[PDB]
RNA sequence: AAAAAAAAAAAAAAAAAAAAAAAAAAAAAAAAAAAAAAAAAUUUUUUUUUUUUUUUUUUUUUUUUUUUUUUUUUUUUUUUU
């Protein structure tokens, strides 16, 4: 399933949120790539047990609802590249990333602080995922004294 | 039955000014590509024309030695016409 430049921004509150992807067992890979996607409602990814990939780049995706991938525990590859994400939560990314082979969340906001990246550093620094362009990509867009920084590039000893 | 003033809801149509977006086209600025082309700085091949060194074949010329003939001017001596 592909639904590339679609603008599906505002089918996923108002009027009743669109329950989408409705028991497709069968579906390997979904693509959403530059939708304009604002906001992921809660239940969406459920009963996708056989999903493959997911390549959800060149939105505006910031609020990321925990306990939206829970189903996707095989996941192959990750795709958020060129999106506004600014915290890598564990309960958001946890299943999708128990299995996962390739990863790409470049061009995006990272915030490089103990309570967004922390788990996403210390995964990174502890698996064998391939992320392509990591150290290049990854900058971070705040603060000030972190700007401009590798993602790898930090230390999460001091915040447990 | 009908017409009107203040107070309250409003549904539809015709227009507009804004915000959040999305495809499409057209402009530029950077990373690459495939090429038909262009030089320049390092190797060397083939061919033509010619220079130098060296080894030898043919022809010609000079000199020295040896030798065979056509001519010889001499004959010391020998028998004589």
């Amino acid at each position: 399933l592909d639904f590339q430049h679609n603008n599906l921004a505002r089918l996923w509150n108002p009027g009743g949120p669109v329950n989408f992807l409705k028991g497709l067992s069968h579906l390997h890979i979904l693509n959403l790539e530059s939708n304009g996607l604002d906001e992921i409602p809660v239940g969406v990814f459920k009963n996708l047990f056989e999903l493959k990939s997911i390549n959800l780049g060149l939105n505006n995706l910031n609020k990321l609802e925990p306990f939206i991938f829970d189903d996707q525990t095989s996941l192959r590859s990750l795709n958020l590249q060129k999106n506004l994400i600014t915290s890598v939560e564990k309960d958001v990314f946890g299943p999708p990333f128990q299995n996962l082979n390739s990863l790409d969340m470049r061009f995006n906001p990272f915030d490089c602080t103990c309570e967004s990246i922390s788990w996403f550093v210390n995964w990174i620094n502890q698996t064998h995922t391939n992320i392509s362009e990591l150290s290049t990509h990854y900058l971070c867009n705040t603060p000030h004294h972190y700007y401009g920084f590798p993602l790898k590039l930090f230390d999460t000893s001091s915040c447990k």
